[PDB]
C-alpha cells in the first residue's frame, strides 16, 4: 500500500476501508515527485497561531468547534453537494481564498511540515481529510 496507507475496519458496518495516516483520507477502495501543487480550505480555531483572518477580526471558535466545520464542509464535498473550490472562496480563513484556495506549486521545505507531508502523500485530484497545523485545521486538494 502506498504511503501512509493502512488497512483498517468500519465500526459502523463491519467492512474493510483504507485510512491514510499522513492525510487523514478516508476511502472504500483499496488505493515522490519533486513539486506538487495543492489548494486548500483553512479552519482558524482560538489556538491558532494568528486567530483572525479576512473574515473575522477576532476568531473565537474552539478547535473542536474548527474540527466540526470542517467534518461538515468534508461531508459537502464528498457527497457533490458542493464542490471544493466553492467553501474554500466563501468559508476560508486563509487569504488564499480569493483564488479558490489555490497555493500554486511548491516543492519540500517550504510548508508547515504536517501541511507538507499530507500534500505530498495525495494523489492528484485527491483530496485530505483535516490536517492540524499551527494555522488551524486545514482540509487540502492536490491538484498537479
Ligand atoms: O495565518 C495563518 O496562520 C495562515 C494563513 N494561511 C496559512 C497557510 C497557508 C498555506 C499552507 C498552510 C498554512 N497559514
Amino acid at each position: 500500500l502506498p504511503p501512509g496507507w493502512e488497512k483498517a475496519m468500519s465500526r459502523s458496518s463491519g467492512r474493510v476501508y483504507y485510512f491514510n495516516h499522513i492525510t487523514n483520507a478516508s476511502q472504500w477502495e483499496r488505493p515522490e515527485p519533486a513539486r506538487v501543487r495543492c489548494s486548500h480550505l483553512l479552519v482558524k480555531h482560538s489556538q491558532s497561531r494568528r486567530p483572525s483572518s479576512w473574515r473575522q477580526e477576532k476568531i473565537t471558535r474552539t478547535k473542536e468547534e474548527a474540527l466540526e466545520l470542517i467534518n461538515g464542509y468534508i461531508q459537502k464535498i464528498k457527497s457533490g453537494e458542493e464542490d471544493f473550490e466553492s467553501l474554500a472562496s466563501q468559508f476560508s480563513d486563509c487569504s488564499s481564498a480569493k483564488a479558490r484556495g489555490d497555493l500554486g506549486a511548491f516543492s519540500r521545505g517550504q510548508m508547515q511540515k504536517p501541511f507538507e507531508d499530507a500534500s505530498f502523500a495525495l494523489r492528484t485530484g485527491e483530496m485530505s481529510g483535516p490536517v492540524f497545523t499551527d494555522s488551524g485545521i486545514h482540509i487540502i486538494l492536490r491538484t498537479e
